[PDB]
């Protein structure tokens, strides 16, 4: 009859990465089925006063600690790979270096679980780093991945940070789009998608003075989200105190809100993504941060992104428009802090 | 201080996606009574499975695709547009073994099943250009049910990956006046490093680019265009090929190896395609044990993906193994 989304099978467009998601909305259903830690752990190669498996001691630390990553992947001196032409098989140099935030000395805290003063921290570390990166590398990479689902068998909260020569694939990929984007619409994509969202809602999760978090129309895992900041703001480093503090409010809740959505500690990869330190004009980046998480039907119940995913394109069966108000249903206070 | 692949860390670059890899290398019964593939049982929605030989092809009962879905509203939105959607999806099983992955299978079994991906590949492509061959194997791939088999998907567009190799492999096929598969085959061939499997007709090889850790790429020597396209000699020396292969990868950690696969052919949409070479890419998730396994999450999700060993080391340890599976032994 009628094309109607919430319906039929189509495809959204991601304008960051130029590709398209599948999505299938009313697929036939399977028949029911049916229906602690400690602060501080003396093993634990991240809790402060402990020895790393390289021998280095870690401090005493009470707030964030960063220390360079023992095992790292790259090196700032590494030396340049042979320039070739060559169509099929070529190569380019890597230059860069690896970091691990702790995020506070306690072993069973994770970020909705830590205070709005301790996430400023944090907050106040990503930037100090970023910016001291940033004066020898390009592309700098804040990231944090969570939980066994992911591979963590350390459950310290922290996060990681690498700094690299050259663009990876992602980065140039959504400079090059929102380049065209702003050359011929004269606005920043993120910054007029931000735009429609705060006038539509559907995809809403989180909205603060500041900060707006959405499930994205072009959400390829069940419950990922898009956090941005409501002003331009090109890199983490140019937050204002407020937009910095305000920040640490919103990840407060949108990681409570992710926690609560199935009562456990959710797991998901999350990054942020801002202008290079390139020396070129950079206005026509947004700084924002994804979080893609794997979970889709209950603490166990993970979506795989397999098969005909990783031969032809991503599929989901959730609309982008069901996972917002799934998220927007429960508390933004966690579990464990609220006494319910 | 020289450059050297083999020590310093480096990126590898991928023609047929366009993408950089970043590479650090510093760093069971035959039949079950409830199984719903098996051979005369009944399926969730009650159809019965007839007592059937060699494969056995049913339309997914919870399809993804339908057919007849109405097209959805043209837009040039630069933000927030679709696009239709229709297609069908259908599941192939292997045979009636519950029990037989393909490395255990018959030459004369895995003949058969190569002939269900052409005869299910020419009959979807008479209505659909894209045609999506695959197989996902193993509870680490979220694969519930070990009754082996694969489905087959036909999609009224093409999908993000065929679209792409489709133009890359048209704009090398425009400067170099040769198919980059075939191109790419021959130089292999010619140097042996990165070899895992050759027969007659056929080459499997751990690819220069190869982002997860033993992930092979099948090609045939000669430039074909489909899996319809394959002679009879092509067709039963794939059946070995894919024996050999898949037994390699069940003999490295000597357990049943998981993975992702798919055939990559030219699409059906009326024009010229020399520049295609009908490929198959195998994804597997495991790098040190049968338990230890890699995952592309974090920094690989949000920039680039990273791997610890080479393309050459992954490839060396796949040739170090028998390529008779373990338990025909
Ligand atoms: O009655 C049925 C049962 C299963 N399937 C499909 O067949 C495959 C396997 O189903 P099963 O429960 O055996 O394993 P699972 O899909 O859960 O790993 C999947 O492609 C299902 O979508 C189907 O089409 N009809
Ligand atoms: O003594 C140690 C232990 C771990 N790590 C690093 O911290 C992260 C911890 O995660 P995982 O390997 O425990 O999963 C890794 O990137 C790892 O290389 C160190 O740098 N030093
Ligand atoms: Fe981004
Ligand atoms: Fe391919
Ligand atoms: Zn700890
Ligand atoms: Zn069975």
């Amino acid at each position: 009859t009628q094309f109607n989304p919430v319906d039929h099978p189509h495809r959204r467009y991601n304008p960051l990465t130029g590709q398209w998601i599948l999505v299938s909305p009313h697929r036939a259903k399977r028949p029911w089925e049916g229906a602690v830690l400690p602060a501080h752990d003396p093993d634990c190669f991240l809790c402060a006063g402990n020895v790393r498996v390289t021998g280095d001691k870690n401090p005493d630390y009470t707030g964030t600690y960063v220390f360079t990553n023992d095992f790292a992947a790259l090196m700032s001196d590494t030396p340049d790979a042979p320039e070739s032409h060559d169509p099929l098989m070529r190569c380019q140099s890597a230059r860069g270096t690896s970091r691990v935030i702790c995020f506070s000395p306690d072993h069973s805290k994770t970020l909705p679980e830590l205070s709005v003063a301790a996430l400023t921290e944090i907050v106040k570390t990503w930037q100090e780093q970023t910016a001291e990166l940033g004066k020898t590398y390009p592309w700098v990479q804040v990231f944090e991945n969570k939980g066994a689902a992911m591979g963590c068998s350390n459950p310290h909260p922290h996060g990681q940070i690498w700094a690299n020569s050259f663009l990876p694939n992602e980065a140039e990929r959504e400079d090059r789009l929102q380049k065209e984007y702003f050359a011929e619409q004269k606005s920043p994509m993120l910054v007029d998608y931000v735009q429609r969202e705060l006038a539509d809602g559907s995809r809403t999760v989180v909205e603060t003075e500041h900060w707006l978090a959405v499930v994205p129309y072009w959400a390829a895992w069940p419950f990922e989200t898009l956090l941005l900041p409501k002003a331009h703001v090109l890199r983490i480093t140019d937050l204002t105190d407020a937009q910095r503090s305000d920040l640490a409010l919103a990840l407060k809740k949108l990681t409570s809100r992710y926690d609560n959505l199935f009562q456990c500690s959710f797991p998901y990869s999350m990054g942020w993504h801002g202008a290079p330190f390139n020396g070129e004009e950079n206005q026509h980046w947004q700084l924002h941060a994804h979080f893609y998480p794997p979970l889709l039907r209950s603490a166990t119940v993970r979506k795989f992104m397999v098969g005909y995913e990783m031969l032809a394109e991503t599929q989901r069966d959730l609309t982008a428009e069901q996972a917002a108000e799934r998220l927007r249903a429960v508390s933004d206070i966690h579990f464990r802090e609220s006494g319910v």
